[PDB]
């Protein structure tokens, strides 16, 4: 009765549940499917798209824009991300955990200045026009997309650009010196050097890029470490009403059971194996359980107020995106911090379980660590 | 043009609109029938549903929670509402008229602290992961439901909480009978008075804290006279009412009293009897004709009146009536009669020319028979 | 490639527009529902557009709807009472004024004008049901009756405290009633209500875009904007306001807004407007063409790249969704062009051309915003 791997409805694995927008030798786009569409359960996610990035070293992905806000989140590398507005530009060096909301409608590049790591990158949409899709606009002009300045009529362009149609297809079109293949391109080591030199490394700007790693964990112990950037922390997440989350764990680790009270929780697995259990209730009852087990890009949902455990396979690290984030409030079920059910009264506890109230206590206080234990042990 | 009783769209009668979530000798749990199922003219109250909770004295709801987010309010009787978070626990006593917003996904139990009522409440629900339903989330473990904490495999159990199966079963789930029958449970006075200890109360007399339980019949009345009393409070005034954009309103009626015509300018009102009987007249407009709805409300039925809209209310007994105002912020109520916060009153006299059949001369004149405000004598 | 009435995002006042009334002194008209139209633009879904048109010495009865109202005066003179319950404010609006107008405030409307007509354009945002709002009208007429008619003749009776004979006759009178919302008021009256009323919580008042300074202007067009952190009223809709006008021939470099949804509309004259969108194995453009004319309706998707060529004199208008800090990113000539910000390395590999030539053809034109239709 249980839903398990590919019949679990909040388990978007990256080899069934992602759609791939472009690929070619050296990276590619893929956007996770809708999540309503997967489930009711998580309706109110709709207004949310996931895309996950992935580009081999001393790549570029050409100049965009798209209409949906995105809240870009390095997973694994480095890179340089150049914001282009109407009247300057802005680069940066995001290092592995940083995180940079981009006002949609922003046109921007990105480029892997590592000579020898790909660059990965998890990336939240929230479509403008439509609630469930936006629309990528390549200025560029390669053999997969024309420009979107190519749309406009030979007598609009000529007047734009003050200048015969002939020089403005030869030089911008390549439509009769020739244009890339892709969207993706790889630039020569030297130019990766110029660019590379006008970033700005972080080192909570209403604007700059922020890295949650360089924040003291709020939960670390011999089993596990937790970094966690909400919207009380930032202005940007303030806006989006999102917290972030980057969580490490050894093999054999156990992050215990608990629930956010009112997040809804979208997260990626980075490196690493894990097994999830998430509880959600039967459908005047019984307990309906989620199991999955996670590997590296797979993404995995849970909603607000649900049960959950993870069991750490192997080294891992996971990141997450809490939607409806203000104020949530986690609460583990076990454990000696942030345990709610060590809240309840004795007198609770008595009605509340078979045993006797101080019964329950007592195995309550059994286990003495917190947040993360020995899943054996 | 007349659509009464139970083919009223906006009429959610406690009898034919409500599914029951759980009942026993001790209370009952229900929730109302959705509204925009009901109708589409109301379609922007689908991101809200309503409870009604109802228990005996001296009794207990289990520690619960659910993805949503509620406007708890004492209709009638008293409790204690005890918010368990990760790390503390706040308790209060709640006397009728008093509310407040529980956190989507804050741990938190019942109890009907007194020893010969029973205990009426009536929460606005907004649920967090699908906007039309929410689920409640039991952690105890009864003949009724399995604690959620039975989702976890063996393994995950002991190891997280340090002991074998065997015992953890034994002690959460046992499955002689040990555990409850259902999710309310009758406790013994003891018991009750050592869950009162911490409770805080109000106390009208001390100084307020935003964050705690509020009661708006502590404060002067907006509307007074003879024949009724209103009591409200608006987000401009409460923070947990502002967060939620929504007002809330108390209104006293003796039998007899016509709630004058009015209609709330921006505000879609979701009222619910406490005590008594009315007859209400709420006006909508056909697919120009006007569109009547008429209704015969008593104890616990539900009623909407959707911003704009018209309505007038005749008690037929005492009563008393609550209501949940959304998308409250700055609503205007615009009386369309009487002295006192009548829009009519308010209109020129060469608009009112060309607005009614007579000089405007003669509707003004027709408009000022009525001194009265707010509430007055159903039958002169 | 989509052109006139096959262009989605064309809503032309030649035929996507319902009569909701209309009589020999007026009309009011809404527009066709966006998303039923495209769902490109699905999120205008809760966004409905109303014309009105009013003749010289017109009053259009008192009513309210269950809909926030951000009312424009494209062209003509106005008189604009918002009736609260206990007083009453009373603005003069002359072409160009915005206010906007918290759903459920009743409220009539005069035309002061002796020759002029009033033509305005409303922005409604519906409470009970996202996608239609309901007008209420106070009155009685032969068209319609008071909403009052819908109570019972004994709450009727205790509420005004008389018997039904004489309410039946002051107030519904089914000495008798106008023939429908829209009414022509004698001079005497007009002057009336007018020296009450008052022109020119202050930012809670109508406000008038063009008293600002233009953010755009040149020999060939000007643009008067007021956007959400200007002004109260627009921010509590989010929206930004826009006035532009264009001589004959001028043309509007291609542009796009980041991420605000335009509505436009014109106001005067005609215009050839050029949007551009995705096509959904070369990835092509979708072209949507129209030419706009007077009272037409165009939207403007937030991203979608777009140029206009005012064949005439013109004048349009545009309400801006989804407003709050909205980049407008030109893609030529001096001012505001983001092209021009992209360094060559990476210019070199999005173009087919060198860098250095991509850059030099950028610079070609030095003039900006709006230009004259001729290289
Ligand atoms: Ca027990
Ligand atoms: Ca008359
Ligand atoms: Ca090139």
């Amino acid at each position: 009765s249980d839903s398990r791997g590919e019949n679990n409805p909040f388990y978007f694995s990256s080899d069934r549940r992602f759609h791939t927008l472009f690929t070619n030798q050296y990276g590619h786009l893929r956007i996770l499917h809708r999540f309503d569409q997967r489930s009711k359960q998580i309706q109110n996610l709709e207004n949310y798209r996931v895309v996950e990035f992935k580009s081999k070293p001393n790549t570029l992905l050409l100049p965009h824009h798209a209409d949906a806000d995105f809240l870009l989140v390095v997973l694994n590398g480095r890179a340089i991300l150049t914001l282009v507005n109407p009247d300057s530009r802005d680069s940066y060096i995001l290092e592995q955990g940083h995180a940079q909301k981009i006002p949609a409608g922003t046109t921007f590049f990105l480029v892997n200045p590592d000579d020898n790591e790909n660059l990965r990158i998890i990336k939240l949409a929230i479509p403008v026009n439509n609630p469930h899709r936006f629309q990528d606009f390549f200025l560029s002009s390669t053999e997969a997309q024309q420009s979107y300045l190519r749309g406009f009529s030979k007598n609009i362009l000529e007047a734009s650009f003050d200048s015969d149609f002939k020089e403005i297809n030869r030089v911008l079109f390549g439509e009769e010196e020739s244009r890339e293949e892709g969207v993706i391109v790889e630039l020569k080591r030297e130019q990766i050097q110029e660019l590379m030199k006008h970033a700005k490394s972080s080192s909570s700007s209403q604007d700059e890029p922020f890295n949650l790693r360089n924040s003291k964990p709020i939960y670390s112990n011999k089993f596990g470490r937790w970094y966690e950037m909400t919207p009380e922390k930032n202005p940007q997440l303030k806006d989006l009403d999102v917290f972030i989350s980057s969580v490490d764990m050894k093999e054999g680790a156990l992050l215990l059971p608990h629930y956010n009270s009112k997040a809804i929780v979208i997260m990626v697995i980075n490196e690493g194996e894990a097994k999830i259990e998430l509880v959600g209730l039967s459908d005047e009852l019984e307990v309906q359980r989620y199991r999955a087990e996670l590997s590296e890009d797979d993404v995995f949902v849970i909603p607000a107020a649900y049960p959950v455990a993870i069991n750490a396979t192997s080294n891992l690290n996971f990141f997450a995106f809490g939607i409806n984030a203000e104020n949530n409030q986690r609460n583990f079920l076990a454990g000696g911090k942030d345990n709610v059910m060590s809240e309840i009264p004795t007198e609770v506890l008595e009605v509340s379980f078979p045993a006797s109230g101080k019964k329950v206590e007592k195995l309550i206080k059994k286990q003495s660590e917190s947040h993360f234990v020995d899943a054996q042990p």
